[PDB]
């Protein structure tokens, strides 16, 4: 029918809750205020949603994204006018950055106190616009459902990313008194999807040239970024393809856990932090195969000279850069690409699969490398008797620890020299176990993220990696998760003793001089006081049983390990 | 061409110091990450700035709120680009708001990389186009001084307010190679003259006329040094009653008999009838927000009916034109400083003894109509009214000077009501945009602001979490801050922290009080601790 009349009668509150349940939404993560009263009251006392309170607003919007990212669903996130709204600015920035989907309902003053600067009038459309794909107010109650159906598909559609829908308080308070057209309150498919021939021969087209040069070349490398975890079934046909072929896979930090890095094919993470044996394989390399990947600068080095071996292949014909993006903006954006397979990496995949010559073997390439290795695994100072605890030695440490369980690990962090230690030194396995602020580095997102993977995975382990320095930041979210009810597993590399600013180092040994010291609380008081376990090692000879009783530990829990301030 | 060659030499870093010390500033807040390191180890490592650390961004903005409040002078904030940067826009909006000279400084990706997606490249300037007065990014390190100077000028001068001045590190890392003009280094420096003096002598002849005057004082008043006693002195000579709003409480000393406290919805009834009651209504830095005024028709019927008699209405002190008939037609406005346009009327005021029925009528509804509200009776909870002006009485009877910080929420409507208001600059509360959490960064920064003051942060447990990180920041820093938290938790139910545990593990002393025979004594041992402290009074909801 043309019309639908399902909402007639309902508040626009009633609506969005309707809406929500539309929208296969069961969490919302939020926080009240006058302004979003309407809708607050229609959701948070409601069956059909878990809805998920911080202290500060911006935890809500990193909460939203740890679930995001844990659940491959879209973060939802309900905050009041003002400075509910300008709170979390930082989690969409954020969000914008690392591609993650997430949709914010801010609360606004009534449509017609708009431009009076109103108690709490934000410009929250023009302040959000550079960190959102897209945003909009609505303007009446009969265009809501319309508008929330367009930021769910924009947030979930090619990259994924953040959009805002700004909810005047009079149109969310109003009752829809009239039909509105069912094109506009039925979600969109983006499934069943028809396309032309026009379209089908066009993509199909880059997929057969890219399937003869892969079936080329015998030097490649599989260089993997957060776009191949977008689809269920990513790195599912990631290894197949790897399998099929015989093809080494370094990734991004952001695509860490989309690859088996126990596989003998695994080359880890690759770049400035990376390690030496993936970094090698791309400056040799007669093929990269970037998928889901957008060569950031930390990544490759100056372009010039990063990975010439392809460009060598590629000057002589025989080689070079093969780019799957779904963003044709990304496409030879930064680096100069031999053939570009537009759309979704995964599906590409699938579609190019059978065109791809099983290989058995290059061991010229898979027994080289595999010595690039031994002469390059990744090194730092040990424990010695009596020495300071290293922190990469824990995170190893408590790697173990939590495979021993034989549980689902999910593992966030803050931003620093911990965030990299975390990234190299724990062993990935699994997708969407690496939750970090990648494209923003955000310091604070640990706790808030490890909370909303939590909800998103409630069987899984959820371990937060952090820094003295960024648990600091939203560390008032530990009460949260207690009343949450969600068993995060906080870990604190303490170094506060060095300081967050180097002013100069050595030239080898990097002996670093810093300045800028923060006192930090009592970490394991302030846990207690919050309602949870806190737990401290000061000494290598209590780490393991720390550590065990750590992830042992039915409920949240802190850790604080004090380590050893030069690297 | 005049040309200074003094800064020749110099990197950007040290360009900034000098910039800053030409502004007086000594007092920095924020929080450092790659971008912005050109010029932060410039003021890390100087000792003529004092630089705040805060666990927070946003802390970092509301400390340098509460510290110009507390001051006069600019708040100054520097940090990084990126998440730095947004994690400053709540306190920018904030201070736009409320009309606070505050002055961002964030560090930004090298000019080179500007549009290519890098890492932290935030449209920054944009993010904060509708939160600030003014904002620019600085191309290069020659137009340092010239825009640093820009943006001091604007924040301070018309209605106060946040600029933000983005800052590549290409730029702040360079050294200036070339001479530039001494004009862009030296800090800022007649129909429209003549039609404000007219203004002037208008509104001294409606004033010298009227019979049942009203001063209305908000905060414009406290945007000059000599504003409060300007205000002051014309309330003594002409005998004129004086109320103020919410953000004018301070500028006019409670304790005089002149004084009505506090209009509007919420403010008392001897205010609000004197105002309806008025045949004059001088508006002195004052927004006429419906707050104040109610439905706006109805307001000051007595001043409407003198101006259509032609012997009295509203005479309006706004510094910007924009405000100035926008919600009330005035009969007089005097356009410009407040304070400077008092101190050009007040020669021109005739000295009147007395207006004794008028301040009869006054003080008899003074008797009549006090604020009122369920007190104690044995066995209760603790009212937060009556911890608020036991409060009062305990911090006045110290004889310290004695600054108010507060959250939102209905203890920050009570600590306005209820605590007596005696000195300028000494309230300090998110009122334009309302912030949660605002109380206690800006007690920190205003206790930077005036190290001997006892500053005391009214606060309600929800606001408190908000940005309770910033308990150790008050420690590391200094500033023994009073934090009293009203806790009414028992819809909406949030778990709180132990309050006291939390003091006590970031690092100071934490006080309880629960039963309405404990409080006196621990009131008085909360203002004598000699640190910083938590006090939280479990209160009826
Ligand atoms: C202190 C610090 C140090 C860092 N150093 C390193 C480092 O050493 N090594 C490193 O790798 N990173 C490093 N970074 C992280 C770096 O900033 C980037 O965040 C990261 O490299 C981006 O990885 P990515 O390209 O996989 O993800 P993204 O930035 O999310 O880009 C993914 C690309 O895939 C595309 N895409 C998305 N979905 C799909 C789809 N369905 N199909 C096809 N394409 C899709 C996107 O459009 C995008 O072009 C560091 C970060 C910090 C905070
Ligand atoms: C539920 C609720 C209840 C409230 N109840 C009350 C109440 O009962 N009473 C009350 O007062 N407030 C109340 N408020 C707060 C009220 O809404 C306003 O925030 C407050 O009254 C504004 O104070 P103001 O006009 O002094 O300050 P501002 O809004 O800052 O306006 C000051 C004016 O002075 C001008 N100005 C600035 N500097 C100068 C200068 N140098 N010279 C000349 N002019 C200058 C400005 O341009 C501006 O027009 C309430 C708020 C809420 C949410
Ligand atoms: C919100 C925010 N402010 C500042 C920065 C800049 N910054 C990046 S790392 C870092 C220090 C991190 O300290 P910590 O969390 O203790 O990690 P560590 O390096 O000690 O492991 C800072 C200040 C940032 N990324 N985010
Ligand atoms: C950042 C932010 N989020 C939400 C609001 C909306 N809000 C205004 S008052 C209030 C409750 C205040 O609680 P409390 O601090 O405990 O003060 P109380 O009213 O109990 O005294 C809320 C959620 C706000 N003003 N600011
Ligand atoms: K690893
Ligand atoms: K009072
Ligand atoms: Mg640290
Ligand atoms: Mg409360």
């Amino acid at each position: 029918p043309d019309m639908d009349t399902s909402f007639v009668g309902l508040t626009g509150g009633q609506i969005f809750n309707e809406m929500m349940s539309r929208q296969n939404v069961d969490t919302v993560f939020g926080y009240p205020g006058g302004a979003i009263l309407p809708v607050y009251d229609a959701i948070h006392n409601s069956d059909k949603f878990n809805f998920v309170l911080p202290k500060h607003e911006q935890g809500a919007g990193h909460m939203a994204e740890g679930y995001a990212r844990a659940s491959g669903k879209p973060g939802v996130v309900l905050v009041t006018s003002g400075p509910g709204a300008t709170n979390v600015v930082t989690p969409m920035a954020d969000a914008f950055a690392d591609g993650i989907p997430m949709v914010v309902f801010t609360g606004q003053v009534p449509t017609s106190a708009i431009g009076t600067d109103a108690f709490q009038e934000a410009d929250v459309v023009g302040i959000s616009r550079s960190c959102t794909k897209w945003n909009v107010m609505v303007k009446s109650v009969e265009e809501l459902p319309l508008r929330i159906n367009e930021a769910f598909e924009i947030a979930t559609s090619g990259r994924p990313g953040p959009v805002l829908v700004d909810l005047p308080k009079d149109v969310t308070a109003a009752i829809l008194r009239n039909p509105i057209p069912t094109k506009t309150t039925l979600p969109s498919n983006a499934l069943n999807q028809l396309t032309s021939r026009a379209q089908d021969e066009f993509v199909m087209q880059s997929i057969n040239k890219a399937a003869d040069l892969i079936n080329l070349a015998k030097k490649p490398v599989l260089y993997v970024g957060a776009g191949i975890l977008n689809h269920a079934d990513g790195p599912r046909l990631l290894k197949e393809l790897s399998d099929r072929a015989q093809i080494p896979v370094t990734t991004t930090l952001q695509g860490l856990g989309s690859f088996d890095q126990e596989d003998p094919k695994s080359l880890d993470m690759l770049g400035m932090h990376g390690c030496a044996t993936a970094n090698l394989a791309v400056q040799n390399a007669d093929l990269i195969i970037a998928v889901g990947a957008r060569f950031d600068d930390r990544v490759t080095g100056n372009i010039s000279k990063f990975a010439p071996e392809a460009r060598r292949a590629a000057a002589e014909g025989r080689g070079g850069i093969i780019h799957f993006e779904v963003s044709p903006k990304n496409i030879n954006k930064v680096v100069q690409t031999q053939i570009a397979v537009e759309g979704d990496a995964t599906t590409n995949l699938g579609k190019m699969m059978s065109k791809i010559f099983p290989v058995k073997e290059r061991s010229e390439w898979f027994a080289q490398i595999n010595k690039w290795k031994k002469e390059y695994p990744y090194a730092y100072m040990e424990e010695t008797p009596g020495s300071k605890i290293k922190p990469q030695t824990v995170i190893k440490k408590l790697s173990k620890v939590a495979n021993d369980t034989g549980r689902h690990v999910i593992v966030t962090t803050g931003v620093g020299q911990h965030q990299m230690w975390a990234a190299q030194h724990w062993t990935w396995r699994n997708p969407h176990t690496f939750i970090t602020s990648g494209g923003l580095g955000t310091m604070g997102y640990g706790l808030p993220a490890a909370i909303g993977a939590q909800v998103a995975k409630p069987e899984s382990l959820v371990i937060d990696i952090d820094g003295d320095a960024s648990f600091n930041m939203t560390l008032t979210e530990l009460s949260s998760a207690v009343q949450a009810g969600t068993p995060v597993k906080i870990l604190i590399l303490n170094n506060e003793e060095q300081g967050m600013v180097t002013q100069w180092q050595s030239l080898f040994y990097e002996h670093r001089y810093s300045h800028t010291h923060q006192l930090n609380p009592d970490f394991i008081k302030l846990a207690e006081a919050m309602g949870l376990k806190g737990l401290r090692v000061k000494k290598q000879e209590e780490l393991d049983a720390k550590l065990k009783e750590f992830v042992s530990t039915k409920g949240p829990v802190l850790l604080e390990v004090e380590v050893d301030k030069k690297v």
